[PDB]
């Protein structure tokens, strides 16, 4: 049951946040078949939030993915877009270039192509990936996942032991629940 305080806090931070990136297993594993942010989000108080940020730095389409992800969060569709770049990815092994990205993107939202080619560079796109850079710096971000509480606590990943995917879970979210409280 393990975590560390970060220095400096966020102030008006989301409840929980997660670093995560389309390259990164444990966060396939986190979202996509171990259901670890999903328990997260079932002990979420009433009002608090859970927000996804993509880092850049991994993997040769990093930054493509992360102005992905913004337009994804402009637009609502994170939920259809995380299921989507991970069976691309993960999954089916099709993500290798620019035009991969917007044909997945395309796809699991219905967007047109003159739609997406106006919108993925779009003034609140940029400031969407301007944010998720600016917040990488901020929560002194050092790999994927990284999981944030309350501006202020970073989940230890490497902290938690357990012999089952289920005990796993249970223990990694009694965790984010706990410094949940107040």
């Amino acid at each position: 049951a393990e975590w560390e305080s970060i220095t400096p806090p966020v102030v008006d931070a989301p409840a929980v946040v997660e670093f995560f990136s389309f390259y990164c297993p444990p966060c396939y594993a986190f979202s996509q078949t171990m259901g670890v942010d999903q328990a997260i989000r079932h002990v979420l108080p009433q009002g608090s939030r859970m927000v996804k940020y993509h880092v850049s730095l991994l993997g040769p389409l990093g930054h493509e993915l992360t102005r992905a992800w913004a337009l994804a969060m402009v637009m609502k569709e994170t939920d259809v877009i995380e299921k989507a770049f991970f069976t691309a990815g993960m999954v089916e092994k099709r993500l290798h270039s620019p035009d991969d990205v917007r044909r997945v993107f395309m796809s699991a939202t219905g967007i047109s192509r003159g739609e997406y080619d106006r919108s993925i560079k779009s003034p609140a796109v940029n400031d969407m990936v301007a944010l998720q850079e600016r917040l990488f710096k901020e929560y002194g971000v050092r790999g994927t996942p990284s999981v944030y509480v309350r501006g202020r606590y970073h989940i230890n990943n490497a902290a938690f032991g357990a012999f089952s995917v289920e005990n796993f879970r249970s223990r990694y979210a009694a965790v984010v629940r706990k410094l949940l409280a107040g």
